[PDB]
This record gives C-alpha cells, structure tokens and sequence, in this order.
DNA sequence: TGGAACCCAATGTTCT
DNA sequence: AAGAACATTGGGTTCC
C-alpha cells in the first residue's frame, strides 16, 4: 500500500513506495509549480479518490514521508 | 457584484443566483451528471478562485445552499 | 527506478 | 440568461 495516498504500492520511487501517480504528482510540484492551499484545515485525507482534491495535503505528506528527487545516497 | 459560490466575479444571474461562469456551467454539469463527489475534509471547505476546483462536493454543496436550480427560467 | 509520452477527466472561456 | 464548442489543466497509466 502506497505510504501518501494508498492506492496500488509499486515501488520505492524518489525515496518513498508510492503509488505510480503520486511518484508524478511529487516530481511536478518539485519542479514546476503553483502554489497549492489546502481549503480544509491542512489535514485533508489522501486516499485514491481523494488525493486529487487536495494537493496540498498531498503534497505535504509527500514531503513528510521522506520523498526527494535525490537517490544520490550513493555517497 | 461577486459569485455567490466561489467570491470571483459574477458573471450575471445563472440559474437562479448570482454567480461567475464557471459556476454556471460547474452547477448544470453537476446536477444534470453525476455528482457522487467526496470531501477529503469535513464539509465545509472554503471555495474562493483557486480552491473551488479542490473540492467538488463542498462546490456543490455551495450552489444549492445559495440556491442555484435549473428550472430558475419557468420558475421566473 | 525514473521519466517521456500518452490519454483522459474535469474545468473555464468563447461564442466577427 | 442558458448552453454548445472549444481550449486548457492537471492529473494517472503505459511504455521504454
Ligand atoms: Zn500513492
Ligand atoms: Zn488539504
Ligand atoms: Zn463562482
Ligand atoms: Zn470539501
């Protein structure tokens, strides 16, 4: 189970196992940009169906899972 | 002069209510499809020009409490 | 694993 | 006003 938004876990991908599209979403909020607001109380629940109403919330639970366009632990 | 829903710019009456275009046409699709949405908050989410697209349900939810209807035009 | 390339759902504007 | 057509966005899967 995917550790943001737990729909089909894949595979660790930018530090993190997440599901296939929330490996996307992070990239594109790290790289481009927008600046999400959360319309809730900054704790909307980031499920399969949901995770696209708040990118915000997923976004910061991305980030809070350990997510990085870093693998460079080679060193 | 501002949408009754959303707080961005009314755009004149539609169906029934002051509102801009995009709740117009967000309205129509949602009663006339299907609007099984669901909030990943606690129902009421604030829905100003960038938010309404977050939360479909609390949208909706919005344009009937304000009023909004389709027959609004029969309904004079 | 990472990412280009789709495809697609859902939204918002235009309509000399 | 109401609504069809079109344009775009942002997003999820598919392919290497
Ligand atoms: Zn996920
Ligand atoms: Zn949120
Ligand atoms: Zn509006
Ligand atoms: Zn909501």
């Amino acid at each position: 189970m995917c550790l943001v938004c737990s729909d089909e876990a894949s595979g660790c991908h930018y530090g993190v196992l997440t599901c296939g599209s929330c490996k996307v979403f992070f990239k594109r909020a790290v790289e481009g940009q927008h600046n999400y607001l959360c319309a809730g109380r900054n704790d909307c629940i980031i499920d399969k169906i949901r995770r696209k109403n708040c990118p915000a919330c997923r976004y910061r639970k991305c980030l809070q899972a350990g997510m990085n366009l870093e693998a460079r632990k080679t060193k």
